[PDB]
């Protein structure tokens, strides 16, 4: 997108974020970002492609490594999860497309099962592959790895700031997770090493 | 009450098949055959009726069994996995993922306190009683027990209590699943002691 189709899409996201899904239309949207209804029309399509759009444009904002730099890189990455997670805004598009689906889900669920957490997961693989790479870690699976780090930086925390809890220290948080991790998938040279 | 729990359970369903959207005063009232000024008397507001449902379905959750005293290394491992197939099957259950989406929604500005409170608190004493049994029984080592339940809790179901609530339908490997938690949790916080037994 443009600057100025991204300055659109921020206010796209910021009357969600601000006054949910009533704020969340067309007319609003050409109102709050001083464009024509037709603009928007022709440049994200209907309501889904700018659903869409909004997703892709809150993702812009998201070799080989030592011992020391994997445990670090992997901290960070826990850490800035965290972070993501407990942001107003993907607070606001998964309080939106949950507060919405029924037994069958929801089209914004849709798009956040595919297309939400694309640009961290592929940083989360990238990282994972390299640990693997440079003899550090071994699994059969990267998914599985992942899955599994993923839960024990997050366990059912997601769920409950999603219901209303305020955040947990992150950093002490994504520490705990990476020590878990590596005795888990944790090759000995790792931790002779470190 | 007889009536009450009738139209609560036609309220229940109405969330399952519609979410929140299908929940209206009207939409039970049809329903139901009641009035919408009887669900006024019955249950305070919208507020209150949404608060009932709630603690109306709470009630009728499975009780799990006191983890006993102690237990054998192939018991542990054994209620462990069970453990985790019974969560994963308590978060994919249909009511439960409905209250939940219907509870995330209300949060962006007392709902959720009640899930957040409430909600799991069967599960969560199952699953501290079964933890215990194992520290004492010196299968398991850990500095914070919450933290080893935490951990536990994060392996089996990793992301898949929000994809479902987003509308995701599970695979239907929760016996494998349950099966891979259980191995990594005891890597974690498994002492020698049930390491070298369940290796007969």
């Amino acid at each position: 997108f443009s600057p100025r189709q991204n300055a659109v899409l921020d206010q796209a996201l910021r009357l969600l974020v601000e006054g949910g899904e009533k704020a969340l239309t067309t007319s609003g949207l050409a109102r709050a970002a001083n464009c024509s209804k037709e603009s928007l029309y022709k440049w994200f399509g209907d309501r889904d492609g700018l659903l869409a759009a909004m997703i892709t444009f809150q993702q812009s904002k998201v070799d080989r490594v030592s011992a020391p730099q994997l445990a670090d890189h992997l901290e960070v990455f826990a850490h800035d999860l965290l972070d993501v997670l407990a942001g107003d805004v993907s607070l606001a598009l998964n309080r939106l497309a949950i507060g919405q689906a029924s037994r069958d889900g929801s089209k914004l669920g849709d798009l956040l099962l595919e297309r939400g957490r694309r640009q961290i997961d592929r940083r989360a693989r990238g990282l994972i592959e390299a640990g693997r790479r440079s003899g550090y870690l071994r699994f059969d699976d990267a998914e599985e790895a992942y899955r599994s780090f993923y839960g024990l930086i997050v366990s059912d925390l997601h769920v409950r700031m999603l219901l209303g809890e305020a955040p947990d220290d992150f950093s002490a948080r994504a520490k705990k997770a990476v020590v878990a991790f590596l005795t888990l998938y944790g090759t000995e040279k790792v931790h002779s090493e470190l």
